[PDB]
């Protein structure tokens, strides 16, 4: 194991030039914790924010949410994991060849011999997939007959929720950019098809919900769309604003919540793995739904590590549908 | 039936020398509308926000939210009351000897011979009953075996949580101001004490819920309790704030439910009995459990309807627990 990594990296806020490609240590372990060498990781939308300065991070600051890969080295007291494990995990610092995490933490092991196609699926589909579960179900739990408005629909989260959605027997009022990405939404199990750059939004929504509203807004635009999904949620209705794709919501006075009984929802997903028991239900749940080919993860494009800023050029101009992937130099 | 009346309104804001004891017009109905003379109707400290101009409203603005007394007419297309019936009813302008409503709103019939003491019961009873359960329903669904932070303990409202939180199985901890107000709070079934006035309440809920946070807050008092509930809420907790006691909560980035996942609503009583089948859940609710006295309600003192504002004063000074109720001398 060596002492140096290649990384991807961000010194300072701005632009796609401060991606750095660079070494870097590799992380010393302790007892109860893993090393393991990374062979994917996915892109998530959420290394923006920490790019642009909207999320701070203490600098210089390794990207990466997730990754899968093989424990190459373990701590003197882990027992759940051996030396050769293919694994898949929720962690910051994996856009790397090397990282760390407790074998406590959101890990899971993978079944024996498995491929290198199917450690590729799970680094696409990990974060997501654990994202549209938890949030679906705890956010707010989408019962059968709800009209549900999603927002970034054709992206690698939406393309999960769309699915989710049609499995739990809801509604879906999908939003996206172009005809395009609607129709991948409707092949994904979107039952309303709104394409935002054409159309009046609440409009169309209140149209397909007969003036009534949707009964949640699972909605990851943020700034742009607040007044809109405020405006779409019927009396009741539950808000899960999830993203900042668009900025963030400026504050807002709670009161704006009252007429209509809004609940609202700004969640993370770790604060719904927290656990061993909250991990292990979900990530059981992810790995049975993935494998059972119940899920479909669209993969956009595959790209080496040291490409990471062509894909967040790709991700950030609205152009992707699925999930982006980063393949680790070995 | 008089052209003229006396009421309670406010021409503009200020103190208790803007509350005027003044003649005004018996309004005039509508087809579908009751015209109501009026026996009790209940104080409740929204008038103080409305007072103060927390709350925008149109003036001269005629106090009052809860209402009983006996229908002494109605418009041509009302079916569903006669006159002479005795209500009990959610309305504005219920400061007043006479009030109209829709006889399709949240109006209700009182069986035959309904003594002079249960309307004031239902007076005293109704939008604090109608508050609490739909609140522990639908704001948040209390659960057995719930830790609940309940601010204003041994208020109006706090006192019926106390003994529906309780019903519920749940594990109230109660703060007021002081000792005595906390000794009543017991009486109607908190398990936990806090005395604001002199207490880390932090520290002390972290001791009573063994380091984990609430379930929920219900939290009314606004401004001033708003980071102690969000730091005492467990992760995953529901936040229920539903009074400004201490003022607004000032405009606040909604990332800041992130950490923990906290879902937050600001309900209103009205979201939830907006309908003929939503009002009759819970006001039938009501009646069997104020009727029964399953639910105790505690009147601090009544006052005639010309000195409201002495017990505007009185509620807003903080010594009182329990309800305030105004009569109307015949
Ligand atoms: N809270 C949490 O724990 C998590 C949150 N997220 C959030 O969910 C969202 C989806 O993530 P991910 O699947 O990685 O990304 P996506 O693949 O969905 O890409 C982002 C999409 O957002 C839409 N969008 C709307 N407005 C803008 C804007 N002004 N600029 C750029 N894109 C915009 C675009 O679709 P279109 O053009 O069709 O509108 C775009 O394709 C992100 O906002 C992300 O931050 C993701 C995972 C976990
Ligand atoms: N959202 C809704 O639909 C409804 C909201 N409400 C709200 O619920 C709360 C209770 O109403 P109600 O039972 O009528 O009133 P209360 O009888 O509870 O009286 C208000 C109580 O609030 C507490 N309080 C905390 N901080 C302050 C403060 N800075 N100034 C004055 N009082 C303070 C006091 O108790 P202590 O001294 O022990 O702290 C006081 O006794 C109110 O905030 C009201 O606006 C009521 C009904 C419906």
């Amino acid at each position: 194991i060596p002492e140096q990594q290649k990384v991807i990296l961000i010194d300072e806020i701005g632009g796609y030039d401060v991606i750095k490609y660079e070494d870097y240590p590799v992380p010393s372990i302790s007892e109860e914790e893993l090393l393991i060498k990374n062979k994917y990781t996915g892109v998530n939308y959420i290394e923006s924010y920490f790019r642009k300065g909207i999320y701070p991070c203490e600098k210089p600051y390794v990207l990466g949410r997730e990754a899968s890969g093989t424990v190459v080295a373990k701590g003197k007291g882990v027992t759940n994991f051996e030396v050769g494990d293919q694994v898949a995990y929720i962690s910051n610092s994996t856009f790397a060849q090397y990282s760390k995490i407790s074998s406590q933490g959101p890990v899971m092991k993978l079944p024996k011999g498995t491929s290198d196609e199917e450690l590729k699926l799970y680094a696409a589909g990990l974060l997501q997939v654990l994202t549209a579960l938890s949030f679906t179900n705890e956010a707010y739990h989408v019962k059968k007959g709800d009209y549900v408005l999603l927002f970034a629909a054709a992206g690698g989260v939406g393309l999960i929720l769309n699915q989710l959605l049609k499995m739990k027997g809801a509604h879906t009022i999908a939003v996206a950019s172009t005809d395009e990405k609607l129709k991948i939404a409707k092949e994904y199990g979107a039952e309303y098809l709104i394409n935002a750059s054409k159309e009046d939004i609440l409009r169309q929504v209140l149209k397909f919900t007969n003036g009534k509203g949707v009964d949640a807004s699972f909605d990851s635009v943020g700034k742009d769309t607040f007044e809109i999904s405020l405006a779409a949620l019927k009396r009741k209705g539950v808000f899960v604003s999830f993203g900042n794709a668009s900025g963030l919501i400026p504050p807002f006075s709670i009161t704006r919540l009252s007429p209509k009984n809004i609940t609202l929802v700004r969640p993370q997903l770790y604060g719904y793995i927290a656990d061993p028991e909250e991990w292990k239900y979900y990530s059981d749940e992810f790995f049975g739904l993935v494998n059972s080919k119940k899920l479909n993860i669209k993969i956009y494009k595959t790209y080496p590590l040291r490409d990471y800023r062509t894909a967040a050029a790709d991700i950030e101009s609205r152009k992707t549908v699925g999930k982006l992937v980063l393949e680790i130099p070995q």
